[PDB]
């Protein structure tokens, strides 16, 4: 799993701990070990959500598996809990985009994940 | 709908006015409040396109239904004029990658917009 | 094809030639001309593989075909071995999402590729 926010949030109101605390957040809510998870975030960028400057995020979850109606609704929570606490973003200024991948199309190590035909 | 234009036309380049523009004009084109609309610009970037350094784009268009292909020809039509009129990119230097979301994959507001089964 | 590679290595350790090479190594790969091919390279993020901040990638390579099964572990393979070599990061600490792009879904001139 690998998790992006972009956010026009300055990188000075990130506070330590975050990539951690999404790290092991995300763990938890995949049910997939920590060595996998991928986090990515990208402070003060120049967006808009609603024509309004004011804090947002843009984000991606990519995942092989564990992606639908009910995971995804309970992924959403989690994240916008934590980027409202932590970020100070209001839920309803946050889109998150989930990728189902499949193994197929996901490298690593020199290879893929599909290692069957 | 959100858009986000990768480029590496300078940050001073990019005129004032021009998310609000982006805002409006997507709003008018994909028949959606402006309220729905999200825009990211990123200048500054280390990119080239065809082996060179002129300026350039790479651009995303997620939109959940309102993408296909009379859609897509009029979408693009419409960004690339833009980037070129306000960040002078000529339009066969620009990528626009167009994503038919389903509203299961969409989250916002601590859910998503798959709101009628559980 | 278009390629995209977000890292936490700093701008200074990008090589002169990256761009150029990803290019060249991508329009041999994908079989398409040089002229076709984008290329991004996004340093200095701040990002976790792991939990743990030693350099890594987050890439992307979208294409109209050219993308299964065989193919794309070829490009990792490629990929990685430039990643590695260049930006000293580890192939398993490099995350490649490939996208099989439907030509009407790539906007390109004014229109698509459909
Ligand atoms: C998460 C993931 C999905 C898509 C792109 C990047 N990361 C992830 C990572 C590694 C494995 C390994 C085996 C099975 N599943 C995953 C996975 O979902
Ligand atoms: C645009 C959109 C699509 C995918 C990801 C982010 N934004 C968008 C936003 C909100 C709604 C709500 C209801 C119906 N359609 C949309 C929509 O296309
Ligand atoms: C590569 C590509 C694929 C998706 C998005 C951006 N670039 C690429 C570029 C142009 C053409 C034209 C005709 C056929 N195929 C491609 C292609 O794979």
């Amino acid at each position: 799993p690998m998790f992006i926010v972009n956010t026009n949030v300055p990188r000075a109101s990130v506070p330590d701990g975050f990539l951690s605390e999404l790290t092991q957040q995300l763990a938890q809510a995949t049910g997939k070990p920590p060595q996998y998870i991928a986090v990515h975030v990208v402070p003060d960028q120049l967006m808009a959500f609603g024509g309004s400057s004011e804090p947002c995020a843009l984000c991606s979850l990519h995942s092989i598996g564990k992606i639908g109606g009910a995971q995804n609704r309970s992924y959403s929570k989690l994240l916008c809990g934590l980027l409202a606490e932590r970020l100070r973003i209001s839920p309803d200024r946050v889109y998150i985009n989930y990728y189902d991948m499949n193994a197929a199309n996901v490298g690593w190590n020199n290879s893929t994940f599909a290692l069957e035909h």
